[PDB]
């Protein structure tokens, strides 16, 4: 469906401040000014054949699930420039790093189960996403992450977040990103932490073929750790897959305290109806399926 893109011409926009700047690259807050209006309405902006990029762009603006960022609109000139709905608390890669040992079990479990409910919406339509990381999920509210930058993988290397027939082979599958969605929850469980730092990425192929993997995070009890070593395994096949992934963290945060293992954990609930409401009213009316509290 085009419908589902818009196509903006660059004199109805404009980049006002750059948010970050990747490989793929640059991201901006933006302000979209609607023809014949005088509002100054936020978005966000990212400047990186038109028919081979207009094509993925039409797949990529098809993505509707609670937990998927959906490309809302592109502009094609010397530039391709996408916009998207501008999430003000930023990459979870940043929010962990800056709440470091203050985010609670509730939080860290719920945002596993999204982010696999959002990977299973892909595989589901027989997509590949690629580049699975913590700075590629974006909060929408602390009760509510999505997954971002679908399809610029494919439309233009990651070797720490990679499988190794990623790394060996440049094969992508449903399977190769479920080993990057290990690694990504491997980054939240230890708050940002860079995967395996201070080695150099040309022998990570060796490191992982020695059977060395990523460490048990502080914070993790067996049960949890053994999820994200079997997101690592050596075959592909033997790894979960999304939906059972999905099915295991609901349960775990169902009994959160008896799965991660943090400090001050009991002062660190779930916000209350009252202010999960507010939250809603404000930033957040888009339907989405209830998170997983404790029993």
């Amino acid at each position: 469906n085009q419908a589902l893109l818009r196509i903006l011409k660059e004199t109805e926009f404009k980049k006002i401040k750059v948010l970050g700047s990747g490989a793929f690259g640059t991201v901006y807050k933006g302000l979209w000014i609607p023809e014949g209006e005088k509002v100054k309405i936020p978005v966000a902006i990212k400047e990186l054949a038109n028919k081979e990029i207009l094509d993925e762009a039409y797949v990529m603006a098809s993505v509707d699930n609670p937990h998927v960022c959906r490309l809302l609109g592109i502009c094609l000139t010397s530039t391709v420039q996408l916009i998207m709905q501008l999430m003000p608390f930023g990459c979870l890669l940043d929010y962990v790093r800056e709440h470091k040992d203050n985010i609670g079990s509730q939080y860290l479990l719920n945002w596993c189960v999204q982010i696999a409910k959002g990977m299973n919406y892909l595989e589901d339509r027989r997509l590949v996403h690629r580049d699975l990381a913590a700075r590629n999920v974006l909060v929408k509210t602390p009760q509510h992450v999505k997954i971002t930058d679908f399809g610029l993988a494919k439309l233009l290397v990651p070797i720490k977040w990679m499988a190794l027939e990623s790394i060996l082979h440049r094969i992508y599958t449903h399977q190769s990103d479920v080993w990057s969605y290990g690694v990504t929850v491997w980054e939240l469980m230890t708050f940002g932490s860079k995967p395996y730092d201070g080695i150099p990425a040309s022998e990570i192929s060796s490191i992982l073929e020695k059977g060395e993997r990523l460490p048990q995070p502080p914070i993790c009890t067996i049960d949890v750790y053994m999820i994200m070593v079997k997101c690592w395994m050596i075959d592909a096949d033997s790894r979960p897959k999304f939906r059972e992934l999905i099915i295991e963290f609901s349960k775990m945060a169902r009994d959160p305290q008896r799965y991660l293992v943090i400090q001050g954990d009991e002062r660190m609930h779930l916000p209350s109806p009252t202010d999960s409401n507010f939250y809603r009213a404000l930033m957040d009316e888009e339907d989405m399926d209830d998170v997983v509290d404790a029993d």
